[PDB]
């Protein structure tokens, strides 16, 4: 295919190399003459392992070229992939300058073009960008419109910087973000060969995804640093904690833990972290994000008590008491916890928990929940149909599988609070999810 | 073997049943006269699948039963597992109140055995907790010591509830803390049967291992949750942006960014989570744990400097200059910061870096590196040799494989920095890690 890369640096440059050595003709674009310069002597602008080689080929075959004429390199592509810089403003927000002007520039050039043309987002841009500014854009400057005059889409990277080639060549993933099919479709066949998912998604979905494997790439350098720091204040290796760590599959590296929803609770998580956090202040190990977990687990309970008391109803139904399905344990339930918040605003809450009923029964817990949180524990309703009738908001507390019914068919006149993911869409006007 | 087992909550009845199961004979003792009087009934004190029939089984067979007499339940066993609670105290420190009881009862017992037993720590507790307390109480109130009279060991617990089954039978990992070789090797024979690796660590290792493991699971789901709040927030379904997240075992779920060690930098990684955290911050989304990521990555900057500055000498060399190996890439590179902190305060520092060397004259990033920071690329040093002979303080900053030879024959008189973990082992004298 005829391509047009628009930014030649660290990203742009591999891109083009990798796709001029799959056959692609490609045409750079850049508006430094230095690294236009470069790239049609063969020369990498960059240290980067097998590009220069790749850059070589590339003209060697006739097969890359580069250029300041945006025009042209348009008119002479049937694609054209953005991959200009997206730094930072002094206030640590996205500078779109960069996109814009590309964008300006793209939509001057297809103005009298009378093929299709295709333009694809590699840049990363938040979720909006796409629909606020790059299709206004280019369907300002061109008299044409998104969709059906030209194509739209986004195509995040996943390279890293001194393993570009090996990451193009052997992505975790090709991710698109999709307006019109035609775009999806073509960008499907660029990466067709590649051994690795192709995901088609919204364009919003695409870029929240790119932002938050960045994210999560921080949060693990983050975690393994501050557990790290920690260690070595208790005389032990950490590269030989976390090297153990990592050898867990099934917990650790696994995606369990990983579904949004709500706060985590039980006996363990809780008093772990609030110790381990209380020895690192003990030993003066400095440590801004395990000291913040309890604080954002906590700011997830009141985020569903604002759901459930956002509408005009005191009668709730909490599906689910202790800290998860399948156990009776109640201690540190965010349930529990969001129960008393409740009776605490004067709500007319019923309770559905078929494990803490039997507890009631069978078991050595009868003493804590009779005695110990009898303002909750009298609430107890052993009647799922019955919580559910009598309530005008259900909330749907823990993995239950008996609360699936309930959301596959909802009778009429309830509103549903999800806070576990039983939702097999987003939020409607019936049924809301934490985070979804 | 004959097993006694200290507490039958929620860990110590699981323990119970599945040790009765594969054929050894189980006292399980406990303070409480009604979980003692439920196992004796066969009957479970706790819903979790499955353990009532364990239970049932160990009784007609014979090998289970429950006591309050802890004497006799240490002279009728050969080891015993420790699986009372701990708590928080009011402050969130490690409560030790129910160990130190347990310990003084075990001590107690053993004065009266003239056979060696077998002390094994399943309860979670701090690094520290087993030299400290443990040890000391058993010593104390038994007249005997440690490792030499009675054997010590500690052995984490990674099961969960309603699943804790499942989890016994298969364990992602078995980790033992080991003072005294008979414990370990008794501890192996437990549980060889299990399909999972065998870690046998120090005591202290094992400790850390278990409250890393904790940890670590209460950041994943704050990740979760955050991300899902924003997700949300910018109109889509937070599940969806997960999954995905979920489907990368190359960086995402794998043990890459999981090595302690310095602060992350880069032309993407910072300024991806500063716009990320900065649009949540605009659409009044609270995100404590992805807004700590930033000043736990300076506090790991400032963190490298004071171990480099407490030398007492002026003479630095940093090895890595550029934010990874391999790349010539300065963006935010936590070095070239860490270099302008070091020229701030007087030090006199020689840099060596290969790709930045090369890029200074070739490519297309001449101009930034010779008018933009002369006052840290003036101070580099073509030959390695220069920079080790001349300096006294010697700062692994980045992965290149040309420092390995330099920590395995390091030239005397010559103070080791390292950030990366170039080094076979921990702390001494003449070598010091950031986390180890
Ligand atoms: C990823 O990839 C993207 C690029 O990152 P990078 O590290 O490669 O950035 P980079 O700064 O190394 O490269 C960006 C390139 O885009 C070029 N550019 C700027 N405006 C242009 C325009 N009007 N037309 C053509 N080229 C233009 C720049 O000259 C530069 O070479 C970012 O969004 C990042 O998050
Ligand atoms: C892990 O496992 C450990 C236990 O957690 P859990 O959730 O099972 O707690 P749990 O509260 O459910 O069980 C702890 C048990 O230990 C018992 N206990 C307290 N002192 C005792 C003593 N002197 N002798 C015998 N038993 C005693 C308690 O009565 C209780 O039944 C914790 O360290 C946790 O972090
Ligand atoms: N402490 C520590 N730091 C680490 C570790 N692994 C990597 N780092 C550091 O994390 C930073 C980023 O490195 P890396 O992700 O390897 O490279 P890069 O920043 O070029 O790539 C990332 O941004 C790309 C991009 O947005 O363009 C992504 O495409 C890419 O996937 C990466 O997330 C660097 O500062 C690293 O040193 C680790 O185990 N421990
Ligand atoms: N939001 C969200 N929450 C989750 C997810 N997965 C689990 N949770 C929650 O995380 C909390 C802890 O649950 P889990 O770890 O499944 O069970 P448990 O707390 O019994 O076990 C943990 O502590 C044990 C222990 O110390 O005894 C460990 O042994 C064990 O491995 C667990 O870490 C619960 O509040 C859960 O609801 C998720 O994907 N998303
Ligand atoms: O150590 C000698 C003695 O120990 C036994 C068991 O008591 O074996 C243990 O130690 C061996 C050597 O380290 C291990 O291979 C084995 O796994 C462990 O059980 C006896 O086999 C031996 O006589």
């Amino acid at each position: 295919m005829r391509i047009s890369i628009f930014g030649l640096g660290y990203v742009g440059a591999v891109c083009a190399g990798c796709l001029s050595a799959r056959g692609h003709e490609v045409i750079g674009v850049d508006v430094s003459s230095t690294k236009i310069d470069l790239i049609n002597q063969g020369k990498s602008p960059i240290v980067e392992p097998g590009l220069e080689a790749l850059l070589q080929q590339g003209r060697q075959t006739g097969r890359l070229s580069g250029t300041t004429d945006f025009k042209k390199a348009v008119l002479d592509s049937d694609v054209s992939f953005i991959c200009v810089g997206t730094p930072s403003k002094k206030n640590g927000d996205l500078d779109l300058g960069y996109i814009e002007t590309v964008c300006r520039e793209i939509g001057f050039a297809i103005r009298e073009k009378s093929e299709r043309h295709t333009v694809v987002v590699r840049s990363t841009v938040l979720p909006g960008t796409v629909n606020n500014v790059v299709i206004p854009l280019i369907e300002d400057c061109s008299g044409k419109k998104a969709g059906v005059d030209f194509g739209v889409g986004t195509n995040p990277e996943f390279l890293r910087e001194s393993t570009a080639i090996k990451d193009y060549d052997f992505p975790p993933m090709t991710v698109i973000g999709e307006l019109d099919k035609q775009t999806g479709d073509l960008l499907e066949e660029i990466y067709r060969e590649l051994d690795a998912p192709i995901i088609r998604k919204t364009v919003e979905v695409a870029e929240m995804i790119k932002y938050t494997c960045n994210v999560w790439h921080a949060a693990k350098v983050t975690f393994a640093n501050e557990i790290g720091n920690i260690a070595k204040a208790v005389g032990v290796d950490g590269r030989e904690v976390m090297d153990v760590i990592c050898q867990d599959h099934k917990l650790n590296l696994s995606r369990y833990y990983m579904r949004p929803g709500f706060a985590f609770g039980g006996s363990c998580l809780p008093k772990d972290v609030r110790a381990l956090t209380y020895r690192a202040s003990q030993l003066d190990v400095e440590h801004p994000m395990l000291g913040s977990l309890m604080r954002s687990n906590s700011n997830q309970v009141q985020k569903a008590f604002d759901l459930i008391t956002s509408h005009d109803t005191r009668k709730v139904g909490l599906l689910g008491l202790s800290f998860k399905a399948g156990t009776d344990d109640l201690r540190e339930s965010p349930l529990v916890e969001l129960a008393e918040m409740l009776i605490g605003k004067g709500y007319e809450l019923r309770i559905f928990d078929r494990n803490v009923e039997y507890a009631r029964v069978h078991g050595a817990n009868k003493e804590y929940i009779e005695s110990k949180i009898p303002h909750v524990s009298s609430l107890l309703v052993s009647d799922l149909d019955e919580v559910v009738a009598s309530s005008d908001v259900l909330v749907l507390g823990n993995g239950d599988e008996l609360f699936v019914d309930l959301v596959n068919k909802t009778p009429s006149g309830k509103k549903l609070v999800d806070l576990v993911g039983f939702m097999p869409h987003t939020t409607t006007a019936q049924a809301e999810g934490i985070c979804w």
